[PDB]
């Protein structure tokens, strides 16, 4: 009996599904797009839910129109559906092709107050998502960032109730940060940054200036600045006396700096989360985030990227356990990225190591018992990607009387488009679906979630950091899959 072996697969539906004006004006292509993907046995599909579009108007002016019928649309496809709440701007990041900003009303306190943006060292402000800074900072017209941010997630609630009821709505992804990920926008593709660049840290807004000064002096170093030998965004690390090997990194300041940084972002998502719990409480869903996928530099020492865009990870650190380990009260889940790379992919002056990342934060989600899904990194429509999926969902291979010991809990591909869905192209994805089911038909039942409990007691950053160290060996993988695309 394979039957515990089965991974749900999503789709990503096109970033528009819903228009720019927040308009559902592509219907019927979508329909037919649906019905290829229930040919193919899919679970179901994930979208974006634009606070741009819905917001819009002005505050608590939501407009939930197109993203109603959209739903309906699914659900008379017989497909589930993963809801991202998408506190962000399309456009600016790879592979974005539609352009959808905050809501206008936002970006407008920004006039008088353009420090609810992350800004760089160089002062450039980046308008795609407003500051953890301002988390708890009543500057929107009498609501702080996440106070906005809960009060549209009630609204979806109480707008898409009929969809949670009737098993439709089956998971919520809380966005983060830029492109909906938790991080810091430190590899500025329109603006500055060429991969695979270091990047920047993105922490000179005041209210983050504030907050590290208020840090620092509470361990007596109230002088203490933020690192000024960090290069810029294109460097590589040996250009740089903080990312070098041997740099200041590693220095008592370089520590406090890195852990001030990385510390701030879990704890944006353990506020955040707190509300999105008490939102979705009852309801039979699964509450996620998502953590990018960065994989330049992963060999060096300094894991400058990852450092960078918020993710303090080490050879002797492991800093995706912590945030593993603040999601552990909420129940929340780990979607992840890189899915379908493989090391042999990148190119040498890259320093990357996907498969390893990969591999980490699987085994960091597990150790703290989660559920953890992942995404595809980039667009592929070819069996080796497939089977490189199909390796991570079951590291182990197949449990021939009963659940592996690890398993994926879905993974959701990237994206949905005409190309997909003819062809050899087609083909493949077919294919791929059936042995991501182990060769099963699709069961509408599977995975089941009880109703949503309350998160547990909050706990403190010491308390979170107590799982970066000892830093452990992933849980092992094997090279192939067993159950390859053929
Ligand atoms: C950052 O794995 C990358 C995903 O980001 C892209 O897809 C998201 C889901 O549709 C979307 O929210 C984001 O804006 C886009 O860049």
């Amino acid at each position: 009996n394979v039957k515990g072996n089965y991974v749900q697969v999503y789709v990503m539906l096109p970033l528009d599904a819903v228009s720019v004006n927040n308009r559902f004006e592509k219907g019927d292509e979508l329909r037919a797009q649906l019905r290829k993907l229930v040919e193919a046995g899919v679970d179901g599909v994930m979208v974006d839910v634009w606070w741009g579009l819905v917001e819009g108007k002005g505050p608590k002016a939501y407009d939930w129109s197109a993203y109603k019928q959209l739903f309906e649309l699914v659900q008379k496809a017989g497909l589930k559906l993963q809801a991202i709440m998408s506190f962000h701007q399309c456009g600016g990041n790879v592979g974005d092709a539609v352009n959808i900003p905050i809501p206008q009303w936002v970006r407008d306190v920004g006039t008088r107050d353009p420090d609810i943006f992350y800004t760089d060292g160089h002062g450039t402000r980046n308008i795609e998502y407003l500051t953890l800074g301002v988390d708890n900072q009543p500057l929107f017209h009498g609501r702080s960032a996440v106070q906005m941010y809960a009060d549209y997630m009630t609204s979806f609630r109480e707008n898409m109730k009929e969809f949670l009821d009737a098993g439709v709505i089956v998971d919520i992804e809380v966005g983060l940060g830029p492109a909906g990920e938790m991080r810091y926008p430190s590899y500025p593709q329109s603006h500055g940054w060429s991969f695979p660049g270091i990047g920047e840290f993105i922490c000179y807004d005041k209210y983050l200036q504030a907050d590290f000064k208020a840090a620092a002096a509470a361990v007596g170093h109230p002088e203490w600045e933020f690192p000024n030998d960090v290069g810029q965004y294109n460097d590589t690390p040996e250009r740089t006396q903080f990312f070098r090997d041997n740099g200041t990194y590693l220095s008592e300041k370089g520590r406090f700096f890195l852990a001030w940084y990385s510390n701030n972002l879990i704890k944006h998502g353990d506020r955040i989360l707190d509300e999105a719990n008490k939102v979705f409480l009852g309801y039979k869903v699964q509450l996620a985030i998502k953590i990018s996928g960065i994989h330049w530099w992963y060999k060096v020492p300094s894991h400058a990227a990852e450092l960078t865009a918020g993710y303090y990870n080490l050879h002797d650190r492991d800093g995706y356990r912590t945030i593993a380990r603040m999601l552990k009260r909420h129940r929340a889940s780990i979607n992840f990225t890189c899915a379908e790379m493989r090391d042999s992919e990148q190119s040498s002056q890259a320093m990357s190591a996907p498969e390893e990342l990969v591999q980490q934060v699987l085994s960091a989600g597990w150790r703290e018992g989660l559920n953890v899904a992942c995404e595809n990194a980039l667009p592929r429509y070819d069996p080796t990607a497939y089977n490189t999926i199909l390796r991570n969902a079951r590291p182990h291979g197949i449990n021939q009387s009963g659940p592996p010991e690890h398993k994926l809990f879905g993974f959701t591909y990237l994206r949905l488009s005409n190309q997909l869905v003819e062809g050899q192209n087609y083909a493949n994805f077919k294919t791929f679906v059936d042995r991501m089911h182990a060769n099963l038909p699709r069961d509408p039942y599977v995975d089941p979630m009880a109703p949503l409990p309350r998160s547990g007691p909050e706990i403190s950053i010491e308390m979170i950091l107590q799982a970066a160290q000892p830093k452990l060996q992933p849980f092992p993988f094997q090279e192939h899959t067993d159950l390859p695309v053929g």
